[PDB]
């Protein structure tokens, strides 16, 4: 797993669970191509998406359907999804994770990245 | 006045001057037609973007180019650029202000929207 | 002047008005000693806290008091208070800006400096 | 564990690794007294701070020393340090996650609150 996500809910204190996640990855053509998928955990987290051999460089983006989440709590938010978009770097560290906080009208992401 | 953005710097304690921004607003055809743009000022802000007539309804994305903004300065940050897509004048013209906060790994962004 | 506070909510997306501030600056004794304090307006700015001349160097503590805040909107926060604490002015005058950005459970906070 | 603190680095986009820490609670007499402390570890976490039997209710002061992490590498920070302050609740969930997301001039902090 070179590739995880997760997000957390600012307003509850709590992981967001059950949040749908897409990961694209930039082709040649400079359109999104899919490439992987799924809905975070009770812990807000999402493994599973890719393996070394699959994950090469280029740039990919991670769309996080924050609409869906607040609207599936009763909670009317600003934004359509939150967007995480980046290079894949075999140069730097090995693991990334792509963490978002998010709330109504705001949201906060980071990268950490390890070997 | 009805689409403004802030940006700043958050290494620096600084706004974040000359960071370039794209404006894009989705089409009939579910293609991201260009809308405006231009760069962040001495004061990290970008205003003159649109009029209250061109800003419609419709789903809009905010390309703030973050990686640009980090490159110029000398930097490899983590980001290509921070995107914020939402939909705008559905309930009657609102003025928007999108402010974020970078960093070279990480940003963050909010909106404020108010009610002429 | 030379210290403005602005808060802003990310539940809302506005401006966080009515939020109480209260700042301290170290004494020699290492005691907090009461410095200034003010409310935020309905823009979310809390200026005419200090004067340059009483503004002096130090150890400066910005509590935001954001419980108070969000207890006043019926609603149930985590945080007591953001607290800021930083040293100032120990290069010279500057001008700070505090700013905070507050959820229930979580909030961000950022300086802008500059020098006149 | 019923208290940990998570400390991660938005400019290296890494763990904020050996970050000092300390825990206060409040007193009857509004002073803050010593209740736990340590240094982060190369995940930037810093668990083992308390037990459940110590950690009543009541109002906790997380200390984070920024200053002292930015500039052991190199880096002029804003803050002399980040402080987290809220109250423990028995009626909520009963384990506490302070998460803080660190950069020279501004930082970040959520509570995620599980059971
Ligand atoms: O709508 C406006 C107008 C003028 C200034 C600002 C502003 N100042 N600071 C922010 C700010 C602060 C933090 Cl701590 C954040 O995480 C974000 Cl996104 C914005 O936004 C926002
Ligand atoms: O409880 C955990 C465990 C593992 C990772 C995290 C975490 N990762 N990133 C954050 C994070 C991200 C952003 Cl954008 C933030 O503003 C904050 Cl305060 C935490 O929290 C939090």
């Amino acid at each position: 797993c070179p590739l995880m996500v997760k997000v957390l809910d600012a307003v509850r204190g709590s992981p967001a669970i059950n949040v749908a996640v897409h990961v694209f990855r930039k082709a040649a053509d400079d359109t999104w191509e899919p490439f992987a998928s799924g809905k975070t955990s009770e812990s807000g987290e999402l493994h599973g998406l890719t393996t070394e051999e699959e994950f090469v460089e280029g740039i990919y983006k991670v769309e996080i359907d924050t609409k869906s989440y607040w609207k599936a709590l009763g909670i009317s938010p600003f934004h359509e999804h939150a967007e995480v978009v980046f290079t894949a770097n075999d140069s730097g560290p090995r693991r990334y994770t792509i963490a978002a906080l998010l709330s109504p009208y705001s949201y906060s992401t980071t990268a950490v990245v390890t070997n």
